[PDB]
């Protein structure tokens, strides 16, 4: 059997600190609604399921969320403002829609503290560590480089980079960390640790988080006739596997994060977060700045 | 004397669509003020030099601003947000804040129209950006993709890749254009073209802007015993050198905008944009979302 045959894109669940809606097309009815939508939406799956989604929406912003979420196009539209009126009171919701295998995917997390400008901490980041990534003079440079600033805008106890080899076993070749944090810096690790349908997902969906890995998972409810296993390969939410989260325990491990670098359209290395600490809820736009970062250094593992 | 013996570093005159102050340091006394302050602040220069620069300012965002300007640290800051309460009525402004050559240099631009969230712009440009410009395969779809990108962000009639040879000859070696615009592809052009100390000043300001050809520069007034030729190097509203004007007014260009492109720490080329239709006052966050592509570009020129 082995670690490269569970499957992980279809859990039937998400993380439960956003919710997860699946929408038909064109005429957005909820056809999938994650089942802790009462604690973040104030709505009950039965609420949800079969009713349109524009009849959650606060009529201003409803328009053009419909719009957004009809265009293909859509993100880049990407976040979309989503405000859910329920009784009502409005909560505020970034929106990260995708399509994949046939199905609308919209997931809703809360919207950021602040009042502290939208898009201004995008705007910093990547401008401040895209002139940090060009002063690298080589690949060690490069990797020390996007880890001291992967760290400083997540906060996570230790960053690094970890590559593969011909093989798929993996070396951490540099490392970012606060003192708390034992160093893995030159530890070598056998490919299983990352097997192979890991892999093959992290080269199609370059970012994963996993805020925190004591969580009850949220699992996804559908219309009569409706799921069938939800592909979630694209979703942020996704509940990851249950074997990951054991390991990460018992590596002393409370959250993570994971972005993929890529090289020749071939997956080269990750950036991997951890949080020996508590927590770790990276907001939407640090963690597109990582992401953001991570393209760049994939796209100078040239010459 | 020929072509690279004319300074323009010094022209003692800044093109009047924004407003350029000189900062003392560390109390921020306004010891320089371009003439056209009436028109665009509201105040004389009689009125500005020698008192500082709180007293103009809206009180709630004083004391952030000033105590930015005095970061050093400084962009990292940019743009800085002021507010200049004249009579009083606010009036909503950009600050792009240098020091160089020892002087803090203030330049003020009206802030954009809308309401459209801040730096939304900034953040779609560059991830769509990056990702067109990580799709090319050789050099020539690297230029073709910036061409087309960065035409689509600013609206200019004509956006070129012009590359320098050993020699500092240019080669127009990529070209999207409206059909307004004629072809420029394929021509070669005089390295006397771009002059020696033009070049030498675009090895380290990465960005100008001409927004209109025609315009009365705006002298820059200095307290007694103070200018002395302000050295506007890395100034953006810098008066650019008259026979250029008359270089753009005889190819029939109406507006202007290059950012460099760099590799190995030395000019490579320029991305070249021009206006044969009337003005381009670029926005802020299109302006460096360009100036980011730019680098990006830069980085990319490797192997
Ligand atoms: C055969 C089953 C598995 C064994 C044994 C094992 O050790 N992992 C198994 C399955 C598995 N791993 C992942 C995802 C994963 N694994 C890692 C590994 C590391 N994290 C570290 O900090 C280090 C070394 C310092 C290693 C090595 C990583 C980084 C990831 C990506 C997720 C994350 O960033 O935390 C999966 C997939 C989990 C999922 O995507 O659902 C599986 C099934
Ligand atoms: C000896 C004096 C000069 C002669 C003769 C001449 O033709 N230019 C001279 C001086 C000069 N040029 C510049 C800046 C400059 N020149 C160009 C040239 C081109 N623009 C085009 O569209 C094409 C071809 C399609 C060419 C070739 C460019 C792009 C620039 C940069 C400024 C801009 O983007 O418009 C200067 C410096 C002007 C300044 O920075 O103050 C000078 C002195």
């Amino acid at each position: 059997t082995n670690c490269d045959r569970e499957p992980i894109h279809i859990p039937g669940a998400i993380q439960p600190h956003g919710v997860l809606l699946v929408l038909s097309e064109p005429g957005l009815v909820l056809t999938h609604a994650s089942e802790n939508a009462p604690a973040v939406l104030g709505n009950s799956a039965e609420q949800l399921l079969g009713a349109p989604l524009g009849h959650f929406i606060e009529p201003s912003v409803r328009e053009p969320l419909e719009a957004d979420l009809r265009s293909a196009r859509l993100k880049q539209l990407n976040p979309l403002k989503v405000v859910w009126r329920v009784d009502g009171v409005d909560r505020f919701f970034d929106g990260i829609a995708h399509r994949h295998q046939g199905r609308l995917i919209l997931e809703l997390e809360p919207s950021s503290h602040r009042e502290a400008v939208p898009f201004l901490s995008f705007f910093h980041a990547v401008r401040d560590g895209l002139s940090r990534l060009r002063d690298a003079r080589d690949l060690q440079e490069l990797c020390e480089a996007v880890v001291q600033e992967v760290r400083g805008l997540t906060g996570f106890d230790r960053a690094i980079i970890y590559r593969f080899d011909a093989e798929w076993n993996g070396s951490v070749i540099a490392e970012a960390r606060d003192a708390r944090a034992d160093p893995y810096l030159g530890l070598h690790f056998p490919a299983s640790d990352i097997p192979r349908q890991a892999r093959e997902l992290y080269q199609l969906n370059w970012l994963r988080i996993i805020p925190t890995i004591d969580y009850q998972p949220a699992r996804v409810r559908a219309l009569p006739g409706h799921g069938e296993p939800l592909d979630l390969s694209f979703s942020v939410l996704r509940s990851v596997s249950p074997i990951h989260l054991e390991y990460l325990h018992n590596m002393g491990v409370q959250a993570s994060m994971s972005i993929s670098l890529m090289k020749d359209g071939k997956l080269w290395g990750l950036i991997s977060c951890t949080q020996v600490s508590g927590t770790r809820y990276v907001p939407y736009e640090v963690r597109t700045a990582c992401e953001f970062l991570g393209e760049v250094m994939s796209s100078l593992l040239a010459a």
